[PDB]
């Protein structure tokens, strides 16, 4: 493949840049922020859809038993993880599963733990349903995020905590947690009564040969409490697509979520979706090979960068994804000034990190998903940003 | 051109690939499900082969020409005004019903629809807390009217909050007189009645039929409907899952966005972007030519049904592709009819049963086809009847 290959995104409809006037009050910017990738989605998935177009019908389509076997395979392949066809809901996406697993686990008024700082739709999808966060903040250790177990446990015992969000990698940092850390949390929520929602859309896009270990996959009992969320969205930058495979081995909880989406009237996913999924998962493997070797040597860059020309921002280098948390609490500025020196000062625009909540504060977060060029041009642009 | 032989056969389609798992049989020609036989217009196939061809699918969202190409169409089509702030994006009109109970009542408030209808008017209602209350149709001169003494009785229940209107109606394709309207709109203003207006089979208008948008007919109606439109059923493009949802007074249209967010629900995929935009901008002559072919169909059932199966009553719809047939006459049972029709015939119809009460004796025929594949459709039926 060619990831260093030019794109022009300008007049595509994409929320990444053309959407930035609106949000953002800036034309001018280099848009480095919202998590999708620069790139063309592997010619594997390209190729079925244009084979999709011709077919020139597009009534109601269906997921079918060799759709369910590319997600399971992909699952065996990448991951290790045995998953039955029949464990997999479809989803239009995982912010939908996340909505969905809330309204079916849970009753108005009880507790969700999440760990902040944390993808923002967390926060909504419990708060919006009239459901209540509760943080169990993550801790700076060594320039790398440790869960709090203290705390945790102290959390996830309170009666009215029915609900905890894993992000595994989490969103943001690309933190991959340990066997160990996912053991420790699944054995609290048994104790606790606790359903698992573990979002793993990041988690194809494991760096430096870091290990995922799906929360399911570890026992019986912690499969018959989680719901895991898939896609192939973020591995292969077909957000686009509303396509997400939805995992839950307990059949009394697959039918709870299920019923939530008939409830909703959902349930369809549109004929790209169905196509894009079984192509992604069938024939995305050597694509993504050759991205994931594109992203180290796009992270080894920036933290070459910083550590040299901007040594006052603190960069987690990220166990998986292209996403980059970066620390400026070294420049005593508030969160409102330093997103205006980087948009009117630097013209590149990154996610400000008070989107996350608590922790977020003095950070941003940068998206390497996009050529070196690009890399290199944004990290420039960042430098200039700090006078 | 919709003559052209177009096989279905294996392209995860649910009418033809799901009849073995939804009908217990994989040798029957399927006429069943609302959706067509026929390839989309080429309008919004080469717009989708464009953003094909830019190769990149990213977080993709509808902007100011998206929402005009929507009034453009309400304009060109109905004469109705649009002002684009009212227009909400939905991945289905299913989605928006259920989207629409829940901003628009509380648990245990009753909803108003007009049976036999749309199963999914039901099960929206019922699975969200809702109480279903029936305003039965009355079969008039072979046709759909409205009873408007016996929904005026149930408008008037104080617990009733939300009257969802099919219109065109689903199934007899009826397409509701502005007179008929003005009546429903009154008795809604009067009883502080929020209208939900599926308006799904608008656009399929046959034999000079024209299409009355609820909203169109005064400030007072526009402020209190939502009307669900979609260029699914007009242009054979349910599986793009692209819709488009009126609510012009804003504070609904609040209520409204705050469910699709609650749901985590809002965005249109990359192709529904693409598609409602070329199909509502350059699929107008397209669908001439197809109304102009459904006419043809319907002209063939109708001739044929008063000649090899005169026992049959077939409702000549107003609207869409879809023949209500009353078999009645005959005096099988619901079950008999369908498994004659289904082991005997060898085809597929929707049991009238589904459509819930003044169901029974019917089945609904999807004549969106070409007239080879009806022709075979009707032979099917006479065998089953024998
Ligand atoms: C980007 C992202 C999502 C997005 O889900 P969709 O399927 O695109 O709705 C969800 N979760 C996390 C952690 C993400 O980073
Ligand atoms: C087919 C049909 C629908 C389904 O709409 P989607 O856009 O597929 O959700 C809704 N209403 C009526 C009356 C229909 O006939």
């Amino acid at each position: 493949m060619n990831f260093d290959k030019r794109e022009e995104r300008l007049g595509t409809q994409s929320v990444k840049w053309d959407k930035t006037g609106e949000l953002f009050g800036v034309t001018d910017a280099l848009p480095m922020w919202v998590a999708d990738m620069d790139f063309r989605a592997p010619e594997a998935i390209t190729e079925a859809l244009k084979e999709r177009l011709d077919h020139g019908i597009f009534g109601y389509t269906t997921p079918d038993q060799k759709t369910k076997d590319a997600v399971c395979g992909w699952m065996q392949n990448r991951h290790g993880w045995k998953v039955n066809p029949e464990s997999i809901t479809f989803s239009p996406g995982v912010v939908t599963a996340l909505s969905m697993a809330v309204q079916a686990f849970t009753e108005p008024g009880d507790q969700v733990v999440v760990q902040p700082p944390v993808y923002t739709p967390f926060y909504h999808m419990v708060e919006k349903n009239g459901r209540h966060i509760l943080h169990n903040p993550l801790l700076e250790k060594d320039g790398a995020y440790a869960i709090d177990f203290e705390d945790l446990e102290t959390k996830l015992s309170d009666p009215s905590v029915t609900l905890f969000i894993l992000c595994n990698p989490h969103n943001p940092s690309g933190r991959s947690w340990s066997r160990e850390d996912l053991l420790k949390l699944g054995e609290l929520c048994l104790e606790h009564g606790v359903t698992v929602v573990s979002d793993e859309i990041h988690s194809d896009l494991m760096l430096y040969g870091h290990k995922h270990t799906p929360f399911a996959s570890l026992s019986d009992d912690f499969a018959d409490i989680s719901v895991t969320c898939a896609a192939p969205s973020k591995t292969f930058n077909i957000a686009g697509l509303q396509a997400s495979a939805i995992i839950i081995p307990d059949r009394l909880k697959r039918a709870k979520f299920s019923a939530s989406l008939q409830r909703n009237g959902l349930g369809g996913l549109n004929a790209f979706a169905v196509t894009a999924i079984e192509a992604a998962y069938s024939k995305g493997g050597p694509w993504l090979d050759e991205l994931i070797t594109y992203i180290e040597k796009n992270m080894n860059e920036a933290e070459a960068f910083l550590s040299t020309e901007l040594p006052k921002v603190k960069m987690m280098k990220p166990d998986a994804s292209y996403l980059i948390w970066l620390d400026f609490s070294a420049y005593g500025l508030s969160d409102a000034e330093l997103q205006q020196r980087m948009l009117k000062k630097g013209k590149v625009i990154l996610e400000p990190g008070t989107k996350y909540g608590p922790g977020g504060e003095g950070f941003m977060r940068l998206n390497a998903g996009c050529s070196l060029a690009t890399l290199q041009d944004g990290l420039r642009r960042i430098k200039a940003a700090l006078s």
